[PDB]
């Protein structure tokens, strides 16, 4: 089974530019080379070419609706192609508005996949609940079958069709949820392990419960959307929306090591790394190196060691 | 059920002045406003006016015995009044020598309450065991029925009458206990979860065991005395007596979230925040903001999110 | 039962000099004085005098083979002498190539001892697997009976005879293991709790499982080789080979407090403290003070407190 890296240098999902430099920063740190040192065969698709859309006026509150919807439509078609060729897809973010396209194309080939969303935010605001118009905080809303038609059709996402139900997703790391988002998850009954559950159960018991909840009935493809700001700002400083009291370096590597070991990883996202957002160059290097550490962990690198 | 904030800008319980600025710093950070954003109705009593006592010579080793005893006598009368009016009292410290008065007035109305003392210190030195004469480290000794008459009567605290027994208190966070204090807790058999027990059990299992130990026989009012230095100096830098290897931001918020959820919080203390003690202005802001985070957590703010 | 401190100011086990200053730094911090404040009677043997060996050419890849082998031969004879006099030996490192001599002399008197190796590295490379020729990363290989004759005889260590089997050692803290080392531990089946197992089980459950695994059949002398770099570089900065995502201050003190409580500690090593390796003087003081904290914890100092 081979790995396919896909660059998604996108920033229209939010206001801060620079996140579109995440793919390259990740590559600068030597992500591809280190990945070839693993058991997987690695192919690099390069970065997608996103067509800026000139007259992209806000749909009500939603900003850059057409740019975001057009960029995700491309990503889906690409991801669906590599999943269609039996390869694990690895999308390097820009912002997480690209998760819409990553999960969508992936779910076209493996419509039975589950989603593990490591993040400090649920990103489940709908065009009507979002306090800001940033689409990097509404991905999940465009994908959930239950939310289908709960908000007006947004220009650019007509190609979208909810692919997952509230039962196929599990959140890990939550510590910054909005009233609407919180109402949504409690009503739809989405499974989540916010920081308070990681503090109560411990990350080991969390992964165990995540797996039996998602893979208990049948083993199926896993799709991990890791948002760099899921870990504490002491580890991943260079992120647009940092929240204190998050996951530790260890707990992060633990989640990816457990997902690796399940042998079910099918799709992977490394989002929200903004190479221009730390306080110092070291904060950036720190954020990037840990992002690479997590991607490598998802593909075999164990802390106990490794040998051929 | 309403909340009543009570400012206790006191510093005679120790040598460093500045802690009496804790109430205002807390208010500066917007504590009252953020509290009104919760389900509770909030009232602010303001800061008590403490009468300095001119000829306050040390009673043996005990310093400022009359100032401390007079200030706590006032606080009790106030707290007893608001508890008497069915309102949860929130005392903002100065130093924790004010816990004597907070718990005392509270126990007048709800004589059945239990005490959860989050701190790196037991603060159970008696006027005869204390190596220094600082009364912020002897509060518990003036309140424990078992210690009644175990030390000479200290000027200013005649109005005091032990209100709680060794069985009604639980410590969390200990990592700096004196020989006398340690002898006291092991003989009286006071329940405690020092740092080594948090490391062994995990904070989730700690709160569980704290609750079944205190509320196992009958649900009763809870009195939480949170000493800002219960958390590691990486989180609450601006404190008079910092000790390394303490509670994390997460474990602290976890304790308050669990106490909130019990629905039994009746009295709350936020002590030892000294706005003039960090190394930088950020260390102060850090200490204060986390203090506010804990007070808000005690009143409903969950990390998983909230909605009306 | 008395304590015997033994200075092992050695640096030939690696390239960076300065680690030979570890004993003195440790003494500067007041290790001996603080140790006399405990229940144990303390004696200080001083620092061993290591004879530099002029024509110490590399045995194949192994560097300073004769210096290292001669220095460890002396240490064994010393340790065997104090163990022979019924005293717990405390060796202050230089580098951990001295563990060979510490464990060897110790095993001469208590051939039934088990070994708890707290470290980020397994240090089990053999002269043939080691990528560098540094002997501070091959100690375990010279001691394991199973590895006897698995590599050519190294000049200077003829006096050595494997004293422990794969079943008598337990690792704690691993997060940087080499392919050879990993093959060795998985084939010989050595018991280990790498960082991923500490994250999954928690340090409390780790010590429990360490003790029942080593002391389950019969209580026997324990030999703890603590490598300062077993704790995260945020705690022990001044170390030659720091690895991110390690043990916390608390987890470290927890391991030593549990080993103390077993009452079986017979040999202790405090290795890899290099007084000339931090980024600032505070990083050094931090490393040293925590090293002393761990040694004191191994001898009775509890975080819950202590009294006579
Ligand atoms: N609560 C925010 C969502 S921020 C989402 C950031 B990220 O995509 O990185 O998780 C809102 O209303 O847009
Ligand atoms: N062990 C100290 C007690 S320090 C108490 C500080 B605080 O009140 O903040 O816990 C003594 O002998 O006064
Ligand atoms: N993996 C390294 C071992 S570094 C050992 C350092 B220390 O002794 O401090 O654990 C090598 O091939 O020498
Ligand atoms: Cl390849
Ligand atoms: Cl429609
Ligand atoms: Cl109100
Ligand atoms: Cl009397
Ligand atoms: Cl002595
Ligand atoms: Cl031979
Ligand atoms: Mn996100
Ligand atoms: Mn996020
Ligand atoms: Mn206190
Ligand atoms: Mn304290
Ligand atoms: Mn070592
Ligand atoms: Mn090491």
């Amino acid at each position: 089974k081979p790995i396919e890296i896909i660059g998604a240098p996108f920033s229209k999902g939010q206001p801060r530019g620079g996140v579109e430099k995440g793919p390259a920063a990740l590559r600068k740190a030597g992500l591809v080379e280190k990945l070839k040192e693993t058991e997987y065969n690695v192919r690099d698709h390069g970065d997608l070419a996103f067509v800026d859309v000139p007259n992209d006026s806000p749909f009500q509150i939603v900003k850059n609706p057409r740019s975001v919807g057009k960029a995700n439509e491309q990503l889906a078609a690409v991801v669906a192609e590599t999943q269609k060729n039996g390869t694990i897809s690895v999308v390097l973010g820009g912002d997480e508005s690209m998760a819409i396209g990553s999960i969508s194309g992936h779910a076209r080939v493996h419509p039975d996949l589950c989603v593990i969303w490591v993040d400090a935010h649920t990103d489940i605001n709908t065009p009507l609940t979002t306090s800001s118009g940033n689409l990097h905080g509404q991905p999940v809303a465009f994908l959930l079958k239950e939310l289908k038609g709960k908000f007006p059709d947004v220009p650019g996402f007509s190609w979208v069709t909810p692919c997952i139900s509230a039962k196929d997703i599990v959140y890990i790391g939550l510590r910054d949820v909005d009233p609407g988002e919180h109402y949504i998850i409690k009503t739809l009954g989405i499974k989540y392990f916010s920081m308070t559950e990681v503090d109560k159960l411990g990350i080991g018991k969390v992964m165990e419960e995540t797996f039996s909840y998602l893979l208990g009935r049948k083993k199926r493809p896993i799709h991990l959307s890791f948002d760099v700001d899921g870990l504490d700002p002491v580890f991943t400083p260079a992120t647009g929306t940092p929240v204190v009291g998050g996951l530790s370096y260890r707990e992060g590597l633990y989640i990816t090591e457990e997902i690796y070991k399940t042998g079910l990883l099918s799709g992977l996202d490394i989002m929200e790394v903004n190479p221009t957002l730390g306080k110092t160059p070291e904060e950036v290097t720190r954020t990037v190196n840990t992002a690479v550490a997590l991607t490598l962990s998802c593909f075999g690198t164990k802390r106990e060691g490794n040998h051929k």
